[PDB]
């Protein structure tokens, strides 16, 4: 089959590549809007800091390379600007020529993501992070003004990384956020060590706190203070590339995403969806859910491979929405329903703070733990991890865990590798189980 | 119920602990025939290397303690020498005055655990490492003997902890093993990276070599060799503390230790048995199994308390042996059945060896995931991870899969907690489900 592909990104790229790998005789041919194909998005930050200084781990391809490896064309700067279902077409604006023309195919695989959110003030200061061209943008003015001081707005996950990068490659970042809910994907009361890392490196920080006006470098805050800084960097939330959707027959939710089957359908036969895009269920609760994550694009993009050149037995299950971030020395990890999630059933909340290795072993660092789960059934809802060592192998464990269908109570059965550096003969979640 | 316990450490006293949470009018007493009750075994090769410093940190408690906290009374230098299962008492030596005693029970809790094997020579420099007591004799003899060089016989994970403390310390160890099986939990061509951290930092090894004779500070070998040493630290092997138990009606395997029920119960009523004396069978397979670690102590101890005086329909499902060593840069996981058990199935083998996380990420180094599978039923029958960095986070996940009963083909819907620091969007994990 002609296969069409929109976004040449995580979702994009990698269905692409997997579909190559079992079928070697379909014509293969993606689409992406801007300047690069499979650039490291996880990674910009950390270019930014200057901690990842070789673009071979910036970009993994270009369309040459790309077509010369895996014979898949990729036709950068064009824009697919409308679905023609009907038809079988999509309608794509060649960027360069400002030429529109049509793109026939067998099947269709819709992979666009979210763009990042702009506050809207006209400056040229600002910035957004999302793709390689921005990165580079950032990189540019930074040295060009010779950026001391850097404004960072929002606190999720993107603006966290950024903000320790800047101060890693040696500038002076502020962060505000408008609210005291900052990385809303953890349990509030857990996040309080950001605050400590943020005072610890004397990096200045106000919450309940927008920018109110920019007048050059002079930026006032709602809170009435006045500063100058020579950049701002922009965090606050994305929104989904599905506004060139609207006008085809592919259902989409009221907030833009894409509802899709186990098998990454849409409710119009031939064309697939997977990535930031698209929502799906929840596996271990019946609940929709959307995960905007890396983990999910990549799984995503090999189970439509497989319904289109392999095994259309394969299909999804749903998600448990694991997620994680580093900040400084403590890791912030969670898995399960969201926190507003939680209302809808009838839950009790376990936890445990212990050292995550043994205590007489060096460079210990207490990790709490904390589970949720169904008082009906005793079905585990929810977990959250925080500490400088360890987290992420508790969260890890309770992914596995929620997967099976296990309970709360099953948590004392976990055989855990114990030896002085790792755990306790009775491990956190032992004792998670314990204490239910 | 009166409840008596011999031995006083991670089954006995963890055990007892666990009774007086549930029960708190019975009478409970523990005979521990040493100085110390609850030292911390896994402490002490870190007391050795000096890593540990205070004893406070090798010593939960002392019977005045135990009793003040938990109103159980320990009585240490008392040997149980004799079990008289039919009137339902112990004999029990009173090692310091020399006079024994009957002590009458309704529950007996046996975790006697075992003792260090030795070589069997007359030598005044040989020492094994077993409990406190040891740990001090060794310690007081290095600083009395300006202890330089030392032989290090054995090389189970013990041997090898002590080892790297010592030269850790300042001294100069050398490792000699009779057979070339290093470190048997874990698949022996995985084991190399032991042999490169000795190589790197030039402390001199030879497998396959025993000790011949010893005069004095000169050492003969099996090779030829004859060498001086200052010490000499010998871990080969244990055997059961079971003489005490053979004139009873309590079954004995060939080997001494004792075969158990789900309960851990023995084939005496009101008789238990727990820790390395134990024998039970794995929760993944059909097979016996006995693994001798903290683990197995700590969750025998707690079912034993439920048994006595909580919910008793609470029982072991079985073992899955998961095990670790640290050894200087590198960890050593393994989960399942052991290397030679794997002939009693028809498998398979899948491996993968790639960065413990994101590439571009710093301090980044190579890990090495082997899975095998049973091709009847594509259940995972054991796992071996090695690698600077993440190897007991995929063994703990990959515990808990087959905890599980989880297929090999069901590891690629492993959602793992994806950022750069911690792994990649196809985790190690999840490679092993599609390489299969
Ligand atoms: C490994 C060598 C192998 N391990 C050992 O040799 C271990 C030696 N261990 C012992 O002697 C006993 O393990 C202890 C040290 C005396 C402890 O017994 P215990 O587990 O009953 O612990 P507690 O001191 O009573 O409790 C401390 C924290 O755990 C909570 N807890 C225990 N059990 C609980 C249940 N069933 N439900 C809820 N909570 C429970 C306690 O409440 C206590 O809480 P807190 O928050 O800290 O006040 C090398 C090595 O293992 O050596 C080192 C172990
Ligand atoms: C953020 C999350 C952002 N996520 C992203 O993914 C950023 C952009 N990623 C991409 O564009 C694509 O994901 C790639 C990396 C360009 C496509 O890679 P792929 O997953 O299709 O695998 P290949 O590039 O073909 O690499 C081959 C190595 O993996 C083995 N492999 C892949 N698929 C396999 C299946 N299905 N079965 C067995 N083996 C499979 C290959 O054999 C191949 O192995 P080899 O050892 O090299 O021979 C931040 C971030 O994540 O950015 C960075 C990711
Ligand atoms: C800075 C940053 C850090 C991140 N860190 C993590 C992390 O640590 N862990 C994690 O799990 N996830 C992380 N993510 C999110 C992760 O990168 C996304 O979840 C993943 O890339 C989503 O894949 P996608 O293909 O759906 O979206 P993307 O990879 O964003 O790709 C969508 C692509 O489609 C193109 N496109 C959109 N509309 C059109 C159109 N009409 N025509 C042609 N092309 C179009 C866009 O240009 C874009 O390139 C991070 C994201 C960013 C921005
Ligand atoms: C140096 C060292 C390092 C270790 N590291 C690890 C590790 O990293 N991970 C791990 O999982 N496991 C480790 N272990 C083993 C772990 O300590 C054992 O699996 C666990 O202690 C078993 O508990 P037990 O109660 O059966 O034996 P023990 O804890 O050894 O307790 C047995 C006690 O009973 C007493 N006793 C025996 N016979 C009698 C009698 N007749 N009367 C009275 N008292 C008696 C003994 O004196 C002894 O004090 C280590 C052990 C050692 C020695
Ligand atoms: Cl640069
Ligand atoms: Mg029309
Ligand atoms: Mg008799």
């Amino acid at each position: 089959p002609k296969i069409v592909v929109v976004g040449a990104v995580a979702g994009g790229a990698t269905c692409a590549s997997q579909i190559r790998r079992l079928d070697k005789e379909s014509d293969i041919i993606i689409f992406e809007k801007d300047r690069d194909m499979s650039f490291a998005n996880c990674a910009l930050p950390y270019v930014i800091g200057e901690v990842v200084e070789d673009r071979r781990y910036a970009l993994a391809y270009t369309p040459e390379k790309f077509y010369d490896r895996k014979q898949i064309t990729v036709k950068t700067y064009h824009e697919v600007i409308a679905i023609n279902d009907e038809r079988q077409t999509v309608s794509v604006l060649n960027r360069k020529t400002n030429e529109q023309f049509e793109e026939s195919y067998d099947k269709l695989i819709l992979s666009p993501g979210a763009s990042a959110n702009s506050l809207g003030f006209e400056s040229d200061i600002t910035f957004t992070l999302r793709n390689l061209e921005d990165t580079d943008a950032i990189d540019q003015f930074i040295k060009a003004n010779q950026v001391d001081k850097v404004l960072v707005v929002g606190a999720g996950y993107v603006s966290l990384e950024v903000l320790e990068n800047l101060y890693e490659r040696g500038l002076h970042p502020t962060l505000i956020h408008r609210s005291d809910k900052i990385n809303k994907l953890m349990d509030a009361d857990m996040n309080q060590p950001i605050l400590d890392e943020l005072d610890k490196r004397e990096i200045p920080y106000r919450l309940n706190e927008e920018i109110n006006a920019i007048n050059g470098n002079e930026i006032t805050f709602k809170s009435g203070k006045v500063e100058h800084y020579d950049m701002i960097i922009e965090g606050v939330g994305t929104h989904p590339n599905s506004k060139f959707i609207e006008s085809s027959n592919i259902k989409l939710d009221r907030k833009g995403f894409i509802p899709v089957n186990d098998k990454f359908e849409t409710n119009v036969p031939n064309i697939y969806a997977i990535g930031d895009i698209a929502t799906s269920h929840y596996r271990h609760v019946d609940l929709p859910a959307s995960v905007p994550l890396a983990w999910g694009a990549h799984r995503a993009a090999s189970i439509v491979a497989e319904q289109i050149a392999g095994n259309d037995t394969i299909e999804f299950k749903g998600f448990l929405g694991n997620n994680i971030v580093k900040f400084f020395d403590y890791t912030f990890a969670s898995v399960g329903v969201k926190p507003n999630e939680l209302k809808q059933f009838d839950y009790k909340m376990v936890e445990v703070t212990q050292g995550a290795h043994a205590n007489y072993y060096p460079g210990n660092s207490p990790l709490h733990l904390r589970v949720y789960y169904d008082t009906s059934n005793r079905q585990i809802l929810r977990a959250a991890a925080v500490g400088k060592e360890g987290a992420d192998k508790r969260i890890d464990v309770l992914s596995m865990a929620m997967m099976n269908q296990l309970t709360v109570d099953e948590l004392t059965e976990f055989e855990v590798a114990y030896a002085p550096p790792y755990s306790h003969p009775k491990d956190l979640i032992n004792m998670i189980g314990y204490k239910a």
